[PDB]
């Protein structure tokens, strides 16, 4: 599925991300907007073999397993196919975990590369929330 901005907003406010460890909603819309253009189903390999899935890229060698990383972790303990259902429950389980473990956003390179420090409020504008 391929979200609508302010759909993803919705979505998004309604599974306890706004606010949630002090990042407001803006800033998830800013990084999935980089990180996936939106998409469900996107994937992307990295050189070191893992693979990013889902809404938030959500990384291989550390939080999910999908048979093909070796040496990894599975650390919000799920196949990394379920982050990239429609239904974006699992994705954002798994990021409350990601953005909890000490270096907050930062964990995202894209929302330090591109929303870090700018008005990210603009995402949700003309949102009704
Ligand atoms: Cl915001
Ligand atoms: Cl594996
Ligand atoms: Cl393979
Ligand atoms: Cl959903
Ligand atoms: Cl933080
Ligand atoms: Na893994």
């Amino acid at each position: 599925k391929v979200f609508g901005r302010c759909e993803l907003a919705a979505a998004m406010k309604r599974h306890g991300l706004d606010n949630y460890r002090g990042y407001s909603l803006g800033n998830w819309v800013c990084a999935a907007k980089f990180e996936s253009n939106f998409n469900t189903q996107a994937t992307n390999r990295n050189t070191d073999g893992s693979t990013d899935y889902g809404i938030l890229q959500i990384n291989s060698r550390w939080w999910c397993n999908d048979g093909r990383t070796p040496g990894s972790r599975n650390l919000c303990n799920i196949p990394c196919s379920a982050l990239l259902s429609s239904d974006i429950t699992a994705s954002v389980n798994c990021a409350k975990k990601i953005v909890s473990d000490g270096n907050g956003m930062n964990a995202w390179v894209a929302w330090r590369n591109r929303c870090k420090g700018t008005d990210v409020q603009a995402w949700i504008r003309g949102c009704r929330l």
